[PDB]
């Protein structure tokens, strides 16, 4: 079952100092795999605040979000031969 994301993926305007929530879903099975990165083509987003994924979706958190936060949190996800992605830009004020 390949990963269907649909999750809108846009942008996430977020405070310093301030806790994010954010939310992804995609229909990918058997069991998944989806990679939180942080745009920069390599660079990834996880140390710097929460996150948690499911198998066919996952969400990710920010309550220690600050201006260093302000980054392209992108995120790719697949399953054997299904693969989706979702970009998140999100920035912090």
């Amino acid at each position: 079952l390949k990963p269907k994301i649909l999750t809108a993926s846009r942008k996430i305007k977020i405070k310093a100092g301030f806790t994010h929530n954010l939310e992804v879903d995609f229909i990918g099975a058997p069991d998944p795999t989806a990679t939180w990165t942080v745009g920069d083509s390599g660079a990834a987003l996880a140390p710097e605040l929460l996150v948690d994924a499911k198998s066919s979706t996952t969400s990710i958190f920010f309550p220690s979000a600050k201006r260093a936060d302000s980054g392209n949190y992108k995120l790719k996800v697949k399953n054997e031969l299904g693969e989706d992605e979702a970009i998140f830009e999100v920035i912090v004020q």
